[PDB]
């Protein structure tokens, strides 16, 4: 079997209707943007593979466009050959980096796990079937908004929440004590994400009253490239401090990381840092810290089916992202990975990524498109 | 000031003839496009700034695709109030990141110096009017093919000339003793960019090797991540070790690397790191750390201007870098910068950048093109 | 997707007529014994998995008995969520460590392999189809002895070969110097296993010396918990310093050794770590740390295969420890994993491991056996 | 010295109706096993020493296998050699390793300290002639039925009592607080042991409530190989972190350890590091780190035999494990080491290891053995 690759679809769609949402206070409203990338194979199988976008003003054209200059040569190539595939992508230059290339590769091992006839969490190694989820909150602009939602999150199932939040201390601080005050006793474990917007003394001060209360962690507390700041919070704190998940991409960066002190765990998404390849490689590399890989994979349940896949086969990562409510993610999609009274999520029933979806419909929301064939 | 930005424009440009420069043996031939973007002011003053991109089958879209869902906030902000700007582009989410950004903060600055009246390096600072220059070379299939280009470098007045290789160890090796057997004792500082691309056990022989040679620096010997290779690199070679350029680019990524002795010198280019903004700052930090920030100044016009007029405000940078031939990366521009029967480039005439475009030609080329206004 | 494990064998088997291979000076010639483990899934798929013992005086079956104590667990447990079966066997107590479970992960792989249709490598990734090989030595009474033998391996194909020696500095100078000598120029790479006995004033003295002549790496130069001799050999020379591969098995202890400069690269054996669930693993945690994994892969076809599949999964290995000659290792075998002309070897076409052993001959050479069920 | 090895004989032995006692949570109840060496001199002196296992499913034959392959050099050999002796051990080809090696070159200390009709404590130094000693514990499937037996040792003169506990962080919160209810004013000395199965996340919460009530020491808190979570527990507490104790064997580790400041202490078992010549040794470093041995004793009269010795000819050693009730380990043997009403545990009166055993009830329960002589 010398698998090849015969044709390749790039798609860029959207909804109008849908709510823009800035997760960072006074931030223009963020519009957001599934690129996707399906491969066909000479023997009619196609694979898929997906990562989203975040803009202002209008739909992001920028990673399908990095596509764009990227694929031309996926033509005659073999998927299954998922190594040597990213390695290729590697060399090939632009600015999209690797978030442009994830799709690409994920979309090659979304064919491994079909033409094997398992879902993707098995090839890598089954820890489980099924795991906790915590939910990813959008941003209200006052704080009893939070608790009409909260409760509906708690009554949906979930075990965890994970707060977005205005991202200005003084803000953040009501937001929190008075989420405390009210959920404190729920047994419900929440956590933080402060989008790397505080100063080193807020971002301190909010460490500390959370470890106090025994709040799960803290995503992105500064700048990711203030690497002292971070070290500081994990040497003063038992609190889990985590990255913004987005910026410290290669495996030689994570490892860096952890080695210094500088996370209390990994974060990171198959979407961005090059797909299942490089993802599946930092969970071992956390495990090497003696550390979890907590994913990131809100998104479109591309963006999400990739990321769970990975960590239902491995042990060392103790949550899955579920932007709640789900539909805005589900666009075109038959597929539905959604959350039970339990608070657990289960893999897709199929195999490969377990991810099918409706071509009629994506085509239509595309607001731009490509095609490259044989002839 | 009631100073504001009226206009945007933004275009993406190449010439289709032009012939592709490939760094790496294997690499497939690239084309490059300029990415300019364009100011104007209500007082009828106007910004140039541009950042290059290389790709493989087509130009590229995707730095200008970036560029307009940052662009439509520009209208109504002050770019005499650069810093302001600089921090505002920070918070624009784009997968364009840095690069595509800096072009913006670049032509600021443009219309700041034109408005003062002053070139741009007289804002920033004022520590000469030239600097000397070493010729960044093309990739010639056989090695032979280098002497005459290196003939012709020295008779143009070159003091110093950097190759681009095959970037394959044993390809490199024969290259490099050759240059040395002959030109050795020329007087040319040379220098050698590996793209990343060596292992570390080759990178540290070829570092031994131009050591022992005195050859000027070592440019992107390993993966920029790879930071252990490049400590040990400077730790154990009195030779100049330099990065790519275009991977750690924040202050700081910067003031980590070199506090942890990573690397002998800071490559930064303004059309990537951000802009004159942080090429600027890089170069203070640079200096804190008693070494000389190089000048990634290798694009077209624009990009030179940006980079040669932030280098000749500090003093801590030995070199300008002039690809050679000139004229590809003069596509456009009714300004020329080159370098004289000395070796020395001059800060153009004219204030902020000192460039000036024709604006015919670049639509001619221009594949792509946006407007913003209101 | 309920699949079951319906029944496991476990065999013990080896030859009489076998020449002892002791790769240590005057330590009793070694017997080697190859510990096997079946697995059978309710619909008739076969597992393989296998790992390796060598002793003194008697054939071992230190590891067979130990697997009895662990297997009985396995009936009713689901072999293609290998991770939760290596978390399983984590937990289960012998003295026999992970070298005693090692098998048991890999004939999981195998099965798991099996059912997708599909050779272990493009489970785990699918890096390349072949990879080079290194003939690895037996140990020869006089020096003069290792000069056919190293002909013979160029004849064949080999490109380099790792030489066993006495493990005695003196008479090790004697071999090296002697070898060099002849096979200096050829373009062979050689490597040296001194299996941990020499002192440390004594392995850096041999470090200097290969590393002058460009040797390829050095193997157990001393007690691998000798931690700060590793560090010095690293630190002061440009050569490849390996572990002995057997002592530092756990992902944190690798992670530890890369992180304080101890190896130039990791040396791990799948039927040694706890299987290919763990060598996998390793292989990442090496790439992060920009080095190679160096597979141990010297002992019978099913530990060859074991090893080859995870190395031709990813990028980061130069090398395939091949013993010459096979036979011997290819004990009650069909299939044969050889070295070609050009120093290649390749991957089986079978799919799984691509090991298909001939159970008649496994059942005459096993001298002791286990079999469970429901 | 023409003292020489004439005889060997090995020895693996059990009791079917002995009470099985496994100390982690859900793990098949483990089934102990004694492995035993005799070594036989020409002039007819006797050796003694043995390394015990615990298996599930079957007793164990591993250890008495490689014994097998290991001992039949030892024909010849001097055993008042012990040093030549345990670098000959060291050299010899196992996976059995150190733990199969161990009883030997315990075997030879004792023939050398009849011989010299000496305890072998004062081969070693001689600090003292007892030591304190605390009772290892069972697992109760029940918090309440640590209550009864708690009172019995301290009725028995038990001076301090280590807790095996479920290894599962929730329910040992339930244990710990519980006992420190009912024995926080005792005078009782309390430690615990969690086989290195907590998250790091609830180790640091498990010292932190230890360093609080004034336990003496945490054992085992996370995988002996997770360096850094070693040391952040030393370098935040005051509590005495110690490790497992059967990973970290070799003296290069303990001194890397110590150096590090991984540990509080070391821990050490004769029958597992290589006999008494090694954690002897082990002694001698630790004293150089101004840091205590504090010996693994838990098993069949010679294991805690061997470790009593070497910790009373030494000063640097708070206690010897007794695991209580005595009799399942006292199995064939003649001599019985037990804690007086004053909680002190002494050595026993004969010389070398002062250890007498009971061969018919040995070769009675012995399920697997061999023989070794010449010609």
């Amino acid at each position: 079997e010398d698998c090849r690759i015969s044709r390749v679809e790039l798609y860029a769609l959207a909804d109008e209707n849908a709510p823009p949402i800035p997760w960072a206070d006074n931030q223009e409203p963020l519009l957001y943007t599934n690129n996707i990338v399906r491969l066909f194979t000479e023997d009619g199988t196609e694979g898929l593979g997906a990562t989203m976008s975040y803009t202002e003003n209008f739909f992001d054209r920028c990673i399908i466009e990095s596509l764009r200059t990227i694929v031309p040569g996926l033509i005659g190539k073999n998927p299954l050959m998922t190594q040597e595939l990213n390695n290729w992508l590697g060399a090939r230059c632009t600015w999209g980096g690797l978030p442009a290339k994830s799709p690409i590769d994920i979309a090659a091992w979304d064919i491994k796990g079909k033409k094997a006839g398992m879902p993707l969490y098995m090839l890598l190694g089954g820890a489980r079937t099924k795991i906790k989820s915590y939910a990813s909150t959008p941003m209200f602009d006052t704080v009893e908004e939070y608790f009409p939602y909260i409760d509906d999150c708690i009554e949906h199932g979930f075990t965890a929440i994970k707060l977005h939040c205005y991202c200005v201390y003084d803000k953040d601080v009501a937001l929190v004590e008075a989420v405390e005050a009210k959920y404190g006793t729920s047994g419900i474990r929440f956590m933080l994400d402060t989008a790397g917007f505080y100063t080193p003394e807020q971002a301190m001060k909010m460490a500390k009253w959370m470890e106090r209360h025994n709040w799960e962690w803290l995503e992105a507390p500064v700048s990711d490239y203030d690497f002292k700041t971070y070290q500081r919070l994990v040497a003063n704190t038992d609190l889990e401090i985590s990255s913004h998940g987005n910026c410290l991409l290669t495996l030689q960066e994570v490892t860096h990381a952890l080695s210094t002190g500088m996370w209390s765990d990994v974060r990171q998404d198959a979407t961005v840092c090059g797909g299942i390849t490089q993802l599946n490689k930092c969970f071992a590399i956390a495990a090497g810290h003696s550390k979890n890989l907590e994913i990131q994979s809100m998104g479109y349940t591309l963006t999400q089916a990739a990321n769970l896949h990975v960590a239902l086969a491995h042990d060392n990562c103790n949550f899955f992202e579920q932007f709640y409510p789900y539909e805005a993610f589900e666009l075109a999609s038959k597929t539905q990975i959604r959350t039970d009274k339990e608070g657990y999520v289960h893999a897709p029933a199929g195999n490969g990524l377990g991810v099918e979806m409706d071509w009629d419909a994506v085509k239509e929301a595309s607001f731009a498109s490509y095609v490259f064939e044989e002839g």
